[PDB]
């Protein structure tokens, strides 16, 4: 309080005591990109090798639903089922929900419906995972010239990266990009027809020969007395070369030939998953995606993982090169080195304000080593409340830096006035301002709570950001109060001692006599006020909105999309076209081009293709013409003569939650008992009674696949059972011919690797291939599969979604130029009721938070409004001297408001917070004149016109200095183009056009506003 | 099974996939003649045995299908307990009627 | 075990090298004679080892029920002679025909430590030694150690070295601690610089 | 301070303590029982007043 003025070592071991704890702060506290924004999520994924859509959707997807009862927090589910034989479950909880807890919980639902699954399903494996998309880093492993295709990389990184990797102080997961080695013997239906076996033979003397054996001990309890021998026994091991899985036995002819297997397949050391073709810059390669730790340093992980991998280098066979796509450590660097370089020049700029308004150095020393002390006790009280340092902190503590600015030249003004006039000594001087303004103080602080607390107090994703961003503010500006009346006061007391003069004093007088003669007609300035407050709805109204300004990542995706039913030769000639294109008219700007290969965004298919496109650094592209905007722009013209594709780019969200933030997304369940033929007729109602009006929706499109061909085999079980042919046989005969047999484990160089039996490929690949495979009777002779089936073209779809058990189609799409995204759900529902009866729509993803969080923040801004009103009243000990206070908040918004629509921006979180600083600064300004006028009222017996004309005069000049240094020291935020120059722009506009036109209305407002009040 | 055997199949193969937990101090690993696999980690101090454990039985499951069909029968104990006997406590016979 | 002046009681935590006992079999021949591969590897597993085959009850308690060869026809390498198994036709052959036998060697329990391979090693400090000089010295010993090889700290150790190592700090620490606390609580420099000059008495 | 020697927390005398008996490589339950019973001999000969 008071007495830290007459003791100032005690000031000084608090500040140093502030000092070292921010440096302890700094020293161990988590860094990230983003903190946890995305509510949690669990994924299950089953695998059903050569399994069908609905083969799955029957046997896995519905059984794993059924038994998803019981989880704590559930929001949604929501499950596919792809012709490859996958079935994915999302399940996304409520926000706050502990990730461990909900996937232990959803493991043991799984795990106990696990017996009603098929057996081939349980062979596999379902995994459940966390999924929280963290991702620091994207390291790909490349062959140089040709030495290595995709699975020997593959199979190299995840037997001898993925363990030395994982176990990184700060690694939290390691996920693969490939498939590993397996034992693949590929049949021979002519060499099976020759010796008379099926591959249920195969599969069985496989069975049998790959096995381990526990032999037992010679010896062993119980043993006889006298015995001295005690020893183990091995008959048997798994097998570990291709060699000898090709030198098991599977018959002896009457002859005495041994048919071997080598003698009637292929075996060789293929992939177990040969559904992905990935490739970099045209070579094959192999990706891993580290997705760090909690509470873990992404700068120190991303420098070991580094060394880790250096380390490793040596040991890579040859030709195995590393490179680091997606790298999000750069990001990291730049928001703390722009922090720093902001916090060096706003002191710089205060330093350059005292010393041009007050003219002593003695003064400028004090706000100087005032700043940096409350900086870093902010951060001692941001790691001590369990928070993290990501870029929505920083931009948090950059705010603040104004905020304390603020407070230090008030102080350190008002202290060096009293001593310019009065002719008192620095002592009692500042004792004495220091009685003026220490309520002020108090009040200002819990005003500027009350005014970033509807921040914290929010639901959903929008939460979290605003939650950082308010408890940074809050912090900061607790911290700054505080400081201001321990530290600052002693300074003054200890430190201080007893062109443009002339310019300012005529501009002080000016401003005076206007303000005292202008209270001859003051209504018209109240009417203009209404018009300024017509202003703040009519821009209001004219906002697009946004949530987070995309920035220049150095990454963007590209999504080929073959029509339907292509092989993966045509996809992959597609992306060596994308690439080809990438890499030879963008060469200055793009340094890589990831492509996969038979995997995309709606679903794993032969027909898609992914591209993950990343960029040169910043300080080799320079311009608009390399941003990535303007990039994007000119390869949506260039890759649209691709033909035969529906080729497109797009660039990466800011942050993998969410985008598109104008777009909805919304699932169309069935409901009812109709079948996936009248679901598909009704989205096919929409897309086109949406069309009809393209005023308030433009991309109604849908996330799927559509219907396609498909081959049937009907076989004849009577004419099978006559002749002596067990069905069951023939099932299985073109189940492990078509599809993959996975058959048991063996040994790869210590490493436990899958066995699978398949047809070779001219074997499987046309329907008259089906004629070529022969099964047994029961006396032992082999009879043609076209004997008894017969085959047939039918019509099905590859992927089925369910959206909470309900088959479901998942039609996102996007607003039109300026409607709301309230009122496109609003029209889609009731869009939806002119469907045929029974289907209905749920909202999903983005849609639902803004279905189920709406009316939140004009009540958060009603009570915050009320506690400002009663913690103003409580200050000034009345009732209608805060209205005068209250009614300038709009002259700060306004100016705001019309800078932002000038540079043509939208409302970004970075907008609003910027605009709840300029408000608060604003109203502080407003507090502290009318606090003086208060004090010359309550004592000195004058009229309220002298008495805030008077205040006005005094608190003019720390006005101006502290509009001056926010104005300037948030000028380099307008100015930067280059990397992370989003949010940058918006906080620049933000504070520069609110704070001006703040401060110009309120100090000719304010007088007017007080003598209207008290008349009234 | 022999102690090369289980190294093989069951503690390799249970041991690849304790990586991603939280405070992890160190992590040790035995296979027996007797076939025994006797994986024991020990995490940082302050650490919750409950969460520990839930993270651990559920990375177990992501190697539970490699197992071999008599190790996955007999169970896989996750166990939270100390691994220091408290007390023993013996019983015998008075006169010798009962065997061991 | 040559400087009992500063370690005693050096001991490995493990267990030596056993010979083993191998049986090949052949499989072509027992094939070829009719017998199955599978049934010689289940009678020798069932004979030589055991086999839980069911539950039953035993005053009214669920217990196990194993099989498993006699005391006396599991106890030499011999006793594999004296098993039997079925042809397919129903007549049995003796089961040291189409197998072989042999003496190999292997280890009876095998460790990793934080996923490598590891041994674990127990010692004793020697009189007058301390344990912290016990662990210095095996560090070194362990620096003269072929190339390729390692060593860590566990147990006791582990909390040895971090205490030995962090102690330092926290007397700095504390010792910055106290002279701010003076600072603060006599509004004077000279006080603290003062009272700090008799910590080293 | 450089010179005096460091630990962690004094030996004490807890009413119990351990005895590890390892044969050869190889050796049977018999033998064990043999040493474990000498073992106990002594223990409970040599050292029965404690
Ligand atoms: C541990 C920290 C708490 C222990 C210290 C406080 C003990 C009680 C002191 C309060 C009564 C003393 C008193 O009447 O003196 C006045 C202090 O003002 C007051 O009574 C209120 C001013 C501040 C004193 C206590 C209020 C909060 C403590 C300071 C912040 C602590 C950390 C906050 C996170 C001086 O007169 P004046 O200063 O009012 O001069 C304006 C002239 N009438
Ligand atoms: C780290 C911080 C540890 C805990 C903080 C301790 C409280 C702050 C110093 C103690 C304090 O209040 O000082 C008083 C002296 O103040 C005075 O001599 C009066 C100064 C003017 C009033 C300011 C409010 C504090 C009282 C004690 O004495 P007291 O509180 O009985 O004061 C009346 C007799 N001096
Ligand atoms: C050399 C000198 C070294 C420094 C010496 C001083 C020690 C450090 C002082 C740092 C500066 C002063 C910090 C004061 C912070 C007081 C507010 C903290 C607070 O209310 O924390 C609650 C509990 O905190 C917690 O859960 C964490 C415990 C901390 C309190 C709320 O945190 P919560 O757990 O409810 O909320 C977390 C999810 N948002
Ligand atoms: C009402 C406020 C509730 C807690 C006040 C006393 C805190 C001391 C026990 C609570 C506690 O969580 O213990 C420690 C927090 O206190 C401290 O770090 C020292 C508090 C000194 C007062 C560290 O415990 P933790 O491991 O939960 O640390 C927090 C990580 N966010
Ligand atoms: C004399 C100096 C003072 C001037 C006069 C007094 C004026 C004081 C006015 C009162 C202002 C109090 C503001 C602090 C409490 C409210 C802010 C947090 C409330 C909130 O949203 O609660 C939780 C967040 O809080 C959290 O994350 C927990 C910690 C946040 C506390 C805010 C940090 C306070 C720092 C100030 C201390 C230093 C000042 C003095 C040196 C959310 O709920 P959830 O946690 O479930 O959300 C899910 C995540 N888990
Ligand atoms: C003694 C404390 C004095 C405060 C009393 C009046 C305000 C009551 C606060 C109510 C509260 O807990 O805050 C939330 C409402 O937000 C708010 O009330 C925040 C707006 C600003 C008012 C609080 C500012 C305190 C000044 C320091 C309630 O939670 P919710 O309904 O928003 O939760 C839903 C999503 N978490
Ligand atoms: C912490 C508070 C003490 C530290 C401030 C030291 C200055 C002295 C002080 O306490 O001033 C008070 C100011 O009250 C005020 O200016 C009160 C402003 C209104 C606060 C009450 C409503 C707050 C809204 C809800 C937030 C509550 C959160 C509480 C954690 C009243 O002292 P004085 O006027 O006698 O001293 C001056 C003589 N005139
Ligand atoms: C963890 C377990 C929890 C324990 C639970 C049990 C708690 C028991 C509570 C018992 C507390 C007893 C409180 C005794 C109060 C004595 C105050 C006497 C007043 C006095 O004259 O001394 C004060 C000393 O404070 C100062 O001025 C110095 C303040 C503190 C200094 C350290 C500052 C930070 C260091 C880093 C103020 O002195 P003054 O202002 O009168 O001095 C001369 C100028 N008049
Ligand atoms: C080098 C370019 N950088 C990236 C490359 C990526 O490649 C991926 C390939 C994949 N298949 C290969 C067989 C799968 C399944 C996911 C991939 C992700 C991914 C991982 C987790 C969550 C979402 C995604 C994702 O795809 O969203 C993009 C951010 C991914 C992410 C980034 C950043
Ligand atoms: C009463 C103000 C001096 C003590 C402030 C608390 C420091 C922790
Ligand atoms: C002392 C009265 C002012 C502070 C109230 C809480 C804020």
């Amino acid at each position: 309080a008071n007495y830290f003025i007459d003791r100032p070592v005690f000031a000084w071991v608090l500040a140093i005591i502030m000092m070292l704890a921010g440096g302890l702060a700094i020293m161990n506290l988590p860094v990230a990109q983003y903190p946890q924004i995305a509510p949690p999520t669990i994924t299950v994924s089953a695998t059903y090798p050569g399994a069908d859509a609905q083969t799955v959707e029957d046997s896995v997807t519905q059984v794993i639903e059924q038994n998803m009862n019981g989880l704590d927090g559930l929001m949604y589910m929501s499950s596919t089922s792809d012709a490859a034989g996958n079935a994915s479950i999302t399940l996304t909880f409520e926000t706050g929900t502990s990730p461990d807890i909900a996937q232990v919980q959803v493991q043991n639902k799984l795990q106990l419906a696990m017996p009603s699954l098929p057996e081939a399903v349980q062979q596999q494996g379902i995994s459940v995972d966390k999924s929280s998309s963290n991702i620091l880093m994207v390291a790909a492993f490349i062959s140089d010239n040709g030495s290595l295709n995709q699975y020997d990389i593959a199979d190299y990184v995840a037997s001898n990266i993925k363990d030395p990797l994982s176990r990184t102080a700060g690694v939290g997961s390691v996920q693969l990009f490939g498939s590993e080695y397996a034992m693949r013997i590929w049949l021979d239906p002519q060499k099976l027809n020759k010796y008379n076996l099926v591959p249920s033979d195969v599969i069985s003397q496989i069975k049998v020969q790959n096995n381990q054996i526990s032999g037992g001990q010679l010896g062993g309890m119980p043993q006889a007395a006298d015995q001295q021998l005690n020893a183990s026994i091995i008959v048997q091991t798994r097998l570990q070369t291709p060699e000898e899985f090709g030198k098991i036995l599977l018959k002896v002819q009457q002859d005495g030939s041994q048919v071997l297997l080598r003698d009637v397949a292929r075996v060789e050391l293929g992939a177990e998953d040969y559904s992905t073709v990935a490739r970099y810059n045209g070579k094959p390669a192999a990706g891993i995606a580290i997705k760090l730790a909690a509470g873990a340093n992404a700068l120190d992980t991303s420098r070991a993982v580094k060394e880790e991998l250096n380390r490793l280098s040596a040991y890579f066979p040859a030709s195995l090169k590393t490179v680091y796509p997606y790298d999000t450590t750069p990001f990291i660097e730049i928001s703390i080195q722009e922090v720093f370089k902001t916090l060096v020049e706003a002191i710089i700029l205060v330093f350059l304000v005292m010393y041009l308004f007050l003219q002593n150095f003695r003064a400028t020393i004090i706000p100087t080593i005032a700043v940096p002390v409350v900086i870093l006790g902010t951060f001692a009280i941001l790691s001590a409340v369990g928070f993290t340092i990501n870029t929505l902190t920083m931009f948090g503590m950059v705010l603040a830096i104004g905020l304390l600015v603020d407070d230090a030249i008030v102080v350190v003004e008002n202290v060096e006035r009293v001593i310019a006039e009065d002719k008192l000594p620095p002592k009692e001087a500042t004792h004495k301002s220091m009685g003026q303004i220490q309520r002020a103080l108090v009040g200002i602080a819990v005003v500027l709570s009350a005014v970033f607390m509807p921040m914290a107090f929010m639901s959903g994703a929008t939460g979290e950001i605003y939650r950082q961003f308010s408890i940074t503010l809050i912090s900061s500006m607790l911290l700054s109060v505080f400081v201001a009346m321990s530290l600052t006061p002693a300074l003054c007391a200890t430190i201080l001692k007893a062109r443009f003069n002339t310019l300012f004093e005529k501009s002080t007088q000016h401003y005076t006599d206007s303000t005292r003669s202008l209270l001859r007609c003051t209504g018209r300035y109240m009417v203009v006020y209404l018009l300024i407050c017509a202003g703040m709805a009519v821009l209001f109204l004219r906002t697009p909105t946004s949530f987070l300004p995309e920035e220049d990542q150095g990454v963007f995706m590209t999504t080929a999309q073959l029509p339907s039913g292509a092989t993966m030769v045509n996809t992959t000639k597609v992306l060596q076209q994308v690439t080809d294109y990438y890499l030879t008219k963008e060469k200055d700007n793009v340094q890589s081009v990831f492509t996969f290969g038979g995997f995309g965004f709606s679903g794993q298919g032969q027909n898609n293709g992914l591209a993950f496109i990343s960029l040169k650094p910043w300080s080799e592209r320079v311009g608009e013409e390399n941003s990535v905007t303007a990039i994007i722009q000119r390869a949506m013209i260039a890759l649209s003569s691709i033909n035969k594709a529906v080729v497109f780019p797009f660039n990466l969200p800011a942050v993998a939650e969410l985008g598109t933030a104008s777009g909805f997304d919304m699932e169309l369940l069935d409901n009812g008992n109709l079948g996936h033929e009248k679901l598909t007729q009704a989205r096919n109602e929409l897309l086109s009674l949406a069309a009809q009006s393209p005023n308030q929706v433009t991309g109604v499109r849908p996330n799927g696949l559509e219907d396609t061909p498909m081959f049937k085999v009907n076989v004849n079980a009577a004419k099978a059972e006559a002749m002596g042919v067990a069905l069951s046989d023939i099932n299985q005969t073109i189940s492990t011919a078509f599809g993959s047999s996975y058959v048991n484990d063996f040994l790869n160089q210590g490493r436990v690797k899958k066995v699978y039996v398949q047809a070779g490929t001219p074997f499987r690949m046309l329907p008259d291939n089906i004629n070529q495979w022969y099964v047994r009777n029961a006396s032992g002779t082999m009879a043609p599969l076209s004997a008894y089936s017969s085959t047939e073209w039918t019509y099905g779809s590859p992927r089925l979604e369910r959206y909470n058990g309900i088959p479901s189609m998942e039609i996102l799409g996007e607003a039109a130029a300026g409607k709301s995204t309230g009122d496109a759900m609003k029209f889609m529902a009731d869009l939806v009721a002119k469907l045929p009866a029974g289907v209905g729509y749920s909202w999903t993803g983005l849609s639902y938070q803004e279905a189920l969080s709406s009316n939140q923040a004009p009540a958060l801004y009603a009570i915050s409004l009320v506690v400002v009103f009663l913690a103003l009243a409580a200050l000034y000990e009345s009732w209608s001297i805060p209205f005068s206070v209250m009614l300038v908040v709009p002259l700060g918004v306004v100016g705001a408001l019309l800078a932002t629509d000038l540079r043509g921006l939208s409302n970004d979180v970075y907008f609003q917070v910027g605009l709840l600083t300029t408000i608060g600064l604003s109203a502080k300004n407003a507090i502290l004149i009318v606090e003086f006028a208060v004090e010359m009222m309550q004592k000195e017996g004058k009229t309220p016109i002298e008495a805030i004309i008077e205040a006005a005069r005094m608190r003019l000049r720390p006005i101006l200095m502290t509009s001056l240094a926010f104005i300037l020291g948030v000028l380099p935020l307008v100015i930067s183009h280059g990397a992370g120059s989003g949010a940058q722009n918006a906080v620049g506009t933000g504070v520069m056009g609110g704070m001006f036109a703040a401060t110009v209305l309120a100090i000719y407002f304010v007088p007017v506003f007080f003598v209207v009040v008290e008349h009234l």
